[PDB]
């Protein structure tokens, strides 16, 4: 039986031993500890060699990347790549310490624009209509001038046509995750989460990738040079021999809705996950999946009866560069 | 004695209110239950019961302007949206997550799309599959603090307070997987591109069954659209399917051209959103390809200090264009279960027999 | 095991069955349904007769109010007084539909002010500062001018004298029920909660009283008439009484704070309420007792263990009317 | 040949914002750990990062405020408070629900009052004794969804995921019933006229330990209020022991007048508000008094939504007075737990050498 008790600012002000006191501090501080503690043992099972067995079963998947003993997937909804845990995301991402990324379009998009332009801090309380005079778009308490889509156009049209070109006389059969590494390698820049992406050969899913300003561009684009397929089902084939052919595998998920169902979704196709850690400000009582415990998806089977996930309720913004510091950043040296 | 200035803080003077000014006043049970009459009520009561009355007013708005006749040349539209849904001089998007489907809110959608009283529908996987596996067997109600290790031992799902058994899905595969046969020769023989749309439009027509919501909407030509319809059991069976029949394509392209086609020729648009996450934005950025949406209520749980586009107010919608900026949107703080069907109750409901 | 179906609006509006359907719907939908089978069953054992041994227990208590066979407390907080909530809680009173009211300050006095003068509808983005200007005070989107307070002011004053006098010449001691009382039959209005709280003998407790515009008033008047004093200690023996002679229990509590705190210290005395509703917006994650989950309370003892309590996640608002719609309100010649 | 009205609303011009603009950019973990480099970065994170940063910003201009040195009349002010405690620049008003006691935060809240950083307290019941308990028993982490029925049947009562035995309880009554024989015989006899901050700092010195907020609150001259002090432990406590020796009195208007005047007879005050109920507006009436607090933080997870005071903005408090119109109020929406030890790092602990 573990006492409740927190730091005491007489020792002064040493930050290690502040964030460690979060786990005997109670209600959300805890669950941050215990959600450090669950990283932790995601990481150190993928630091773990993979016994001969293991590696023949886990070496059954077309893929490039080399196998490791806990395949994370990580997934984060389009608000934090307007935010700055951009960095933080391309941070794990540059250093091979996750495995599949899920995101929405403004998720991918988002990223790829800050390359050309800058997002600001603003006000939630900023009226809509004399922004919209003003060509501003409002993200929460973020800003976005409409001049940052109109350079993603100027950047994305002569790709699409490549696209197309490279589909009709090539026999490219676009998705998503093939879309998003294409774009990553276009954008050519060290700043963006999709440049690392491709070049570690971490795939990128986002089955609704039409759903927002990349759709936008495409909507344009079919009509001047029609006939862009990008097939759904292929992905879905990808993302779940991902989870199928893991030794072991881990979840974080920031935030809900299709981010986070879809590697749940995943994940229950090997009868679960391993490790899961949620981190997201939704509540249950609507019965929206956003909103469910980690102990509704033990009842489907895309989480372990024997795992111990833990869901963290806060803004991501807050808790997930606190939980990278004490996770992944304390053992960088090993992934690289 | 009382401090000079503490008393001008506490006691300052007001100004007259405009003559405009509605107050507040709650339901009288002296005059007994007349359940329309508290409805009313709630218009006047405050908070988001006074946020209810104006989404009532909302909706109304938009049915009333659906109703107003409109000349237009039946062929150019139909070639420029590629659909041979009419249009009307108010196009209705439908918004709702996959929780509702599970919920009896099932039975309020269904009635809407089995009258046409709305032209578009989103929503997600788990939105489309739980009605046609209602139509196999049903959902039950249960409890949220039930255990996942228990209900997984008995193979029982949770969703909530609701339970699926697993032989749901059994069931749900067996349908499913001739069907899934038939669009693979389709596609191959026939030339069919399949997107979400058609394939929702071609279960809609295989259950074969009026209680089920894609039933009724494939029959009014009413399109729904779904852009990851793989992320449930639909993609579950699909992803089996493919192993012993290869070979199905699923492309979104062609339905972002068919929803933001809908919106760019509408006279007129009104949105109404059960929920957050896809469903919301993909409605909302179609409206922006005609400069925004004249009508909108949300109904949702969701709130906005974690910048999520889900929780974000009306008010951040109209600064990206999504929505008017002379619109007047509503949004109710709400659980959808309990609103909706009063909504519905004051709104389409009252209309049916314009739309008959 | 009962199946989830919706209310089928082919069969027209026929509201109650649309009411009854909440039960079915799933969600917070079934959760209203089940808050409605509580309260009926609180009202049927109300309306039970008392037998000879629990009669004599019952008759224990000091208390001009007739014994019943489940004494009901209802609880609400200040917001809900403001709003037209006022009106069906004053229906529950005027009836002695309920046995004991709990509620913070601003739910005593904008109940009284009301009857000086109204409150207006707004909105919750009104900004502040020109509010303040105006002297224009917004209670979410509501709207009450200062004016209000003046009046108030003007009314409660020379009752305030009369309070001090009958302290310092007729031994009274003053409590915040018994101040309570005092106000509602000075305000003599039948529009008013307190009003007929004090004609049925029905207990009002605050014991945070101060903590408001009759706190600002109380305050300003020490200055000119000091002295007076106001007890919480009685009244705690007053309100704990009503739990521990009660045949039976229902608590109904609209809110959080201490209005949810004190009727459930009151029935833990008891060792518990026998029926409980609760409707509120709170969430648990951040271990506040307004967020807590009915069955936290079971673990106190706050609830009986054979209870079968309900916490319905919604603005009491929009709820706490059809509740009463299909509960008191269906009973109301039995209370007459 | 794409709609040109489409493209008008999707790629409409801009404008040029200030140049004082702000970037967003989060920490970039290429430079390693450095904490304090990590939570400076939160301000231009985004979101509730970016309000915690701004909360950072306005404590650190309260303590700043507090530290500027001060001319006036020892004993004018004493005589108008009824206080001991000397006038500072800034009066730091620090206000906390029960459960944060209950929490690990207590040590948090305990360092800020044992080294005299802040001027009046207010919190429940409960955020009363829980300090004085632990003195006695300690408290243990459990689960929120451990089933309120077993845990009852041992004894055990929950606070969130945190477990307090019955037997802590025990030795409160036990501890506690000496000292009301003291109180009843005090105000019997002496003339003592109890209130609650008067019995909180009796308790204070009674528990007689340096791990209590309230020991260091009467030993540093800091009241505490508690205006519903009756409604939790202590309460029951008084209830027993009023039928052993009746009598106890425990007013609550003197105690309005001691709050009241510490805001009317301030030179600035700023309030740090963690959760929400009657310590959130006790603090903000008091500073109505003066026509607003000059600095103010809000640290809680409540909704603005149903238009409880609890969930209100700021901005609310503006249009009564509460806090003054030039005033650059914060609300950080989040879980105190987490963010008011890093809160406290950043300000407080920071200037601990000016504190001494």
């Amino acid at each position: 039986s573990t006492q409740v008790r927190g730091y005491d600012f007489n020792r002064g002000v040493n930050y290690r031993a502040l964030l460690e006191a979060f786990g005997t501090t109670g209600f959300q501080a805890t669950n941050f500890g215990r959600a450090v503690q669950q990283v932790n043992a995601m990481i150190e099972k993928k630091l773990e060699p993979l016994s001969q067995d293991e590696d023949q079963h886990a070496d059954l998947t077309q893929s490039r990347r080399p196998l490791t003993s806990c395949t994370i997937f990580l997934g984060y909804t389009s608000n934090l790549i307007s935010s700055g845990i951009r960095e933080t995301i391309r941070y794990l991402v540059q250093h091979n310490m996750v495995d599949v990324l899920v995101t929405t379009a403004g998720g991918v998009e988002e990223d790829l624009i800050k390359c050309l332009a800058p997002t600001y801090l603003g006000e939630f309380s900023l009226r809509g209509k004399e922004l919209r005079e003003n060509g501003i778009n409002r993200i929460g308490n973020l800003l976005v001038p409409n001049e940052n889509y109109c350079k993603f156009e100027d950047w994305l049209m002569p790709i699409l046509d490549q696209m197309v070109m490279e589909q009709n006389t090539e026999g490219v059969k676009w998705t998503p995750s093939k879309m998003i590494a294409r774009l990553g390698k276009e954008i050519n820049n060290p700043e963006s989460v999709y440049y690392w992406a491709q070049k570690n050969h971490i795939p990128v899913f986002s089955p609704a990738l039409t759903d927002g300003s990349l759709g936008d561009m495409i909507f344009f684009h079919s009509y001047k040079n029609p006939g862009l397929v990008l097939d759904i089902v292929e992905d879905l084939r990808l993302i779940n021999t991902q989870a199928i052919f893991a030794k072991c595998t881990g979840m974080i998920i920031l935030g809900g809705g299709v981010v986070k169902h879809h590697i749940a979704n995943a994940n229950l196709m090997r009868n679960g996950a391993d490790y899961a850690v949620y981190i997201n400000t939704a509540q249950e009582f609507d019965g929206s999946d956003s909103g469910a415990r980690p102990d509704e998806a033990v009842s489907w089977g895309k989480i372990r009866v024997d795992a111990q996930p833990v869901k963290v309720y806060a803004d991501a913004s807050l808790v997930f560069p606190l939980l990278v510091a004490e996770t992944f950043a304390q053992k960088m040296d090993a992934f690289m």
